[PDB]
């Protein structure tokens, strides 16, 4: 169950790839494109914003990939522990009555 | 019970998608649109604010997705432990009386 996360997983070199960096850049491009299509951006702020954003987007994507997968696993582990505590509580509920019946042997 | 959070979960590439980034951008757009509809914004501050916000919104969404799911699981685990401590307290309440009755065997 060990899928090795690789540079290909982060980003393949193609512009239209499926890497996380690639798709974040694509969505940024779409938002800027709609903004320019409406009368609100010239063709130069479009480049300025993207170039400014590149490194921050990279850092965020790197942060995302490392912590992404294991969080769901942690949550499932927690809910399994929830059920386990349910059962321990039930056993102790049995325990009190068992001891109370055991009282008079002494 | 392991749903793998993916890039699609974070954001699909479409503008009108259901990704967290997409919906945060949509709500920001709605607030700015109402502000412009009232006589309070020109069509250029609208672009300036959005472009400035992009990366901060991205960072906040990434922070949100990782910690979102497991918090509820942690809370449920805590309340299960609450019930467990209830039962342990009851058992010890049985314990004191048991020992007091056991006193004279020595």
């Amino acid at each position: 169950a060990v899928e090795p996360i690789t540079i290909a997983d982060l980003t393949e070199v193609k512009l239209d790839g499926k890497g996380a960096l690639d798709q974040l850049l694509q969505v940024t491009r779409l938002h800027l494109a709609k903004e320019h299509d409406a009368g609100r951006l010239k063709g130069q702020e479009y480049a300025a914003v993207l170039t400014g954003g590149i490194t921050a987007v990279l850092q965020n994507a790197v942060m995302f990939l490392l912590q992404k997968d294991e969080a769901a696993n942690k949550a499932a582990l927690v809910e399994a522990q929830i059920k386990l505590t349910e059962k321990q509580g039930e056993l102790l509920d049995k325990q009190i009555a068992q001891a109370d019946k055991d009282a008079e042997l002494i």
